[PDB]
């Protein structure tokens, strides 16, 4: 039928026909509910590798049809056209090409449609980047290199992604095998602890394994993975200047600056599949700007992340014997502080949870408004601090798999037979 | 599948459920669209007979597999009996030791409670011959000093005569046992509680002689057999309560804060067998954020923020600055601090959320899965530094269960 959403700080309720739209399994079922598994369904729309003519077409088809709607075509010549276009080239290739409307459509559109993002109030204001034309890891290198410097516009970030060959027939994948643009080494020691990110432990040992020369700190920023049409992939260092880091401090607490710690401004998912018409963009890196809590939050605070909550408490002289005092709530708030009044400082674009939020909910009204419908991870969107002090916590989702879509994959090494 | 499986993110512990197979009821997802963060997914509606036959099997096969008696002598000749019943009277009543049994799988079976590793230690009041109002109440003020124990809580639940013919509920009109009154100023103000504005007018115009204060505990409506309901003045001395101070700011008890001691859900409606126990009132005790970040906090509530981050002397012209944070950590610091130190029952969003996931795993382990709602497991502040943030769940509805019901101002029918 048709579904209300409703808001209960406000009463606000939704009506979703959007969702009637929706084609792939979320995992759920009128008996389990999956909302909270981190990746539910392994449906895909094609298969494998190189599919057949009867799998691709239709596809396309489906995808050139919602596009030539979306401009208010649809049966017209060009969209006709189009579509013989498209089946020749199948015919003849197995595959095809977006046009360059197309392919900016679809990275807003799969922009548009990730259920998990809380920022995609700004969808429609990406750069795209088209790279399709590049075939060695030192182009993707060149090409990525730009991105980040136009994303990163001194601080006044910038949203983008750049888009690398599609996959032909699934040994010529163009990969990032770095999981985001800019990451700090982990380093395992020999006592048994962890150094610099522990997220990065594996990656970083594949760099080290691959000839990098970790200089071993704690914000040693990784370099660059990159792999070019199936083959080895190879290594490449970002030059500095177009790493933009802010130092942590405090505005009170004169003491936290002694903490040494840093991030970086530009937050750029790499290890995701772009999805568009049945073609699937396996290196497509994305970036636009940080929520607070993901870095003070989540990196910092996470127990197999930095993990520093218990030094933060211990500057803060806090009663840490028992969990009641709250003190890693306490410092919990008080490094999210930090990092926010950092970036602001230092003019680079940052976030808050609250205005981060407060936006998304207004985003979700424009969408009911236009689009009859906006799918919405609560899990995800809310915040990982204060939740409920933000307007999603009070706010009923739905969630449901629209086309174009950014999709998980698997991490290269498991996958790549090397020579 | 014969097997899902769930991973905990941050330890890696990955465990197989296969309970979700024997689950039967819906939880309003379909296989293309997820519903896990709606909230909510007839009078006449009670069950035919033909309709209970196969809920009270269930149940009662149920109950015989939990004590290693399935198949036997008294297996066989219970469910003859129960058959009997639903043949000849249209429903069927239960023995005394499967409503304990329904009662205390209900709180294991609710997906949305992160305090079930206590379910087993749960006191069944049994109020099945309870006829009146003031039966009712009688019932519910010993519910109360049992639960209240001066201070050292213990859960509990009364279960009052099931329904009949959905003419003849019992209800509890009161949502909790104890609560506080709600008063809508002339000028748009709120004096107390604002969620409860409307249950307050309702007892007014049924009677009551508000005080008009800030935290008037609101007195019982009680429904009996599907009479009108009555009201009744808990005893002053069975509401245990707390003042809330701060270990470290001497202003705070300045703000003249209270809450009670006892969370007794009132509203709920217990389903055992196809059974439906439409008053059921249960108790435990309180999760600190419960008072501290929703009771005290949210904005529809008593909204306190404002002033705690006042008094603080926060900048509160930015959200960046994050006094609205700031503010609601030490209000939970408060809530925990006068609880512990009036020897009151609490238990902290950490040591909660920890002891659940403790519980799930033996519960995967001795029972094949435990149904669990992230969206509501989740604390409501510091989300993520807490161990369920980084739990997956599988979320299914079992039986016995504790279910929504409508709020019985909306169907009543008034002699
Ligand atoms: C511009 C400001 C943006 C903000 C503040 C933002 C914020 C977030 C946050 C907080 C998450 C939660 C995931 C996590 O916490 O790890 C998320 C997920 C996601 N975002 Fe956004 N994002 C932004 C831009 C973008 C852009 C430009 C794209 C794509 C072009 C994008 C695509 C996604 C996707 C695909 C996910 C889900 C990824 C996953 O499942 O791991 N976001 N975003
Ligand atoms: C023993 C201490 C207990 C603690 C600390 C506890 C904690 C909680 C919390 C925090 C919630 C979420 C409530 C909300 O945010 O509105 C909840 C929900 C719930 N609890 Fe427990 N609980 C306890 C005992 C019990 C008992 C004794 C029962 C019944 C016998 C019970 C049945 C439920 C049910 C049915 C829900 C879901 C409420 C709903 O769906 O609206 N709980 N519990
Ligand atoms: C699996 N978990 C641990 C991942 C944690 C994590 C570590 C990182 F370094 C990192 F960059 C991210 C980006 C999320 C993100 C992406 C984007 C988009 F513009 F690209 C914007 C934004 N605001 N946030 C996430
Ligand atoms: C449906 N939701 C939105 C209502 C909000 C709500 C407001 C309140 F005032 C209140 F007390 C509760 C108690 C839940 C609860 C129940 C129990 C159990 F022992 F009874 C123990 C516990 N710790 N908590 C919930
Ligand atoms: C919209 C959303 O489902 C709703 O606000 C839920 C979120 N999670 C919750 N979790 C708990 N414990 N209590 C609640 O009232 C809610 N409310
Ligand atoms: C178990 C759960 O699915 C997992 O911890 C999820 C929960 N919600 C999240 N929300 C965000 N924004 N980011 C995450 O990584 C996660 N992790
Ligand atoms: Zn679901």
């Amino acid at each position: 039928r048709f579904l209300k959403v409703k808001n209960w700080e406000t009463e606000v309720v939704l009506t979703d026909t959007l969702h009637l739209k929706s084609t792939l399994e979320t995992g759920c079922t009128e008996y389990i509910c999956m909302g909270s598994i981190m990746h539910p369904s392994q449906h895909a729309r094609r298969p494998e590798d190189v599919a057949t003519k009867d799998q691709l077409f239709p596809l396309a088809k489906e995808f050139i049809d919602q596009y030539y709607s979306s401009i208010k075509r649809f049966g017209s010549k060009a969209h006709m056209e189009r579509l013989e276009e498209v089946n020749k080239e199948i015919d003849t290739t197995s595959t095809y090409q977006l046009k360059d409307t197309e392919l900016i459509y679809g990275a807003k559109h799969a922009w548009r449609n990730a259920s998990r993002c809380v920022g995609r109030i700004q969808w429609s204001k990406l750069q795209v980047f088209d790279a399709r034309d590049c075939t060695t890891a030192h182009g993707m290198f060149n090409y990525i290199c730009n991105h980040v410097k136009y994303a990163t516009n001194k601080g006044n970030l910038r949203s983008a992604i750049t888009i690398f060959p599609q996959r032909t027939d699934g040994k010529h994948d163009f990969r990032v095998w770095n999981s985001q643009l800019i990451r700090y080494a982990g380093y395992k020691q020999p006592d048994g602890s962890t150094l610099g990110d522990p997220a990065n432990v594996q990656f970083t040992e594949i760099c080290i394994q691959q000839g990098w020369k970790p200089p071993r700190g704690r914000f040693d920023v990784l370099p660059l993975l990159l792999q070019a049409n199936g083959n080895d992939p190879e290594l490449f260092q970002i030059p500095p200047e177009l790493v933009l880091e802010v130092p942590i401090r405090h505005p009170k607490f004169e003491w936290f600056k002694d903490l040494g710690l840093k991030w970086y401004g530009l937050p750029a998912v790499s290890n995701m599949l772009l999805e568009i018409g049945g073609l699937e963009f396996s290196a497509c890196p994305f970036s636009g700007w940080y929520m607070g809590t993901e870095i003070g939050v989540r990196d910092y605070c996470d127990n197999s992340r930095y993990n520093i909550l218990e030094e933060v408490a211990k500057k803060m002289n806090l009663d840490m014997r028992k969990t009641s005092s709250l003190w890693k709530d306490q410092a919990l708030v008080e490094i999210n502080i930090a990092v926010l009044y950092s970036f602001q400082s230092d003019k680079v674009t940052i976030v808050d949870h609250h205005s981060a939020t407060e936006s998304f909910i207004k985003h979700m009204e424009n969408e009911y408004r236009c689009r009859g419908g906006c799918p919405a991870d609560w899990v995800w969107i809310v915040p990982p601090m204060s939740g409920s002090i933000t307007p999603v916590f009070h706010q009923e989702m739905l969630n449901y798999r629209l086309t174009p879509s950014f999709e998980y994959q698997p991490d290269p090494w498991n996958t790549h037979v090397w020579k």
